[PDB]
């Protein structure tokens, strides 16, 4: 899985370990083993959520199968529990895009998931 | 709703004023409270369209309702002058990908909209 | 075609001739005229990947059409070589992800394709 968090907070604020933990999260959360989970974070956005500039983050998750309802409503739960947290973005401020990739749709070394 | 621009134009020539800018515009445009509007810009980056570095844009709008063939035609003519009035840039040189998103794979507030 | 790259690699890496480089090699590989092809690069970036730092990268190939199996198959073995053999990232820490765009969901100059 990828998981991405852009957000308007500054860097100073992200936790020494947040990478470290969003991996091992997810990792519990989709069942997948943590050596496949790549998370990117982006600190510093310009970014505004209701026409407001709040702390706020927009986030998505790519996967390769583990998105669905049910699935997804436990990851907006994990996800925004998180950046709340660790962060301090309130949940309401706070879109989390999900992707089921399909596999031949992932490129990752010098081919794809065939 | 979720509204992103990554362009090479410079920081400090993207207005003040501009996300909220566009917040109302896009709030005209699909008919969603500005509330529920979140905005991104990327200034600054490396980039370049058709092999040149003029200024230019890649944009992407992601939307549960409102979005569709017609509709994105629309959405192009409003995008593209405003880009092109507020930070110079010329409309061959936009590209703006669209996204229908159901509403299960959209998270917020510890939840999702399904 | 639009082609982004995320990586945790200093931009003092990112060798001049790179955008081009990558626009000459994408256009021969998917076969499209160059003055149609962005490329998007950031580097300095808060990424881990398999919980290491080491570098990585989270790539992206947005296009109408010239996506399926068999050619993101090769598009990756391209793309994977170009970034080792310029960031020197290993292939092994590089994912891409590749998006068969709808032409009637692309906007570029005051309209869409298709």
């Amino acid at each position: 899985p990828m998981f991405i968090v852009n957000t308007n907070v500054p860097r100073a604020s992200v936790p020494d370990g947040f990478l470290s933990e969003l991996t091992q999260q997810l990792a519990q959360a989709t069942g997948k083993p943590p050596q496949y989970i790549a998370v990117h974070v982006v600190p510093d956005q310009l970014m505004a959520f209701g026409g407001s500039s709040e702390p706020c983050a927009l986030c998505s998750l790519h996967s390769i199968g583990k998105i669905g309802g049910a699935q997804n409503r436990s990851y907006s739960k994990l996800l925004c529990g998180l950046l709340a947290e660790r962060l301090r973005i309130s949940p309401d401020r706070v879109y989390i895009n999900y992707y089921d990739m399909n596999a031949a749709s992932v490129g990752w070394n010098n081919s794809t998931f065939a």
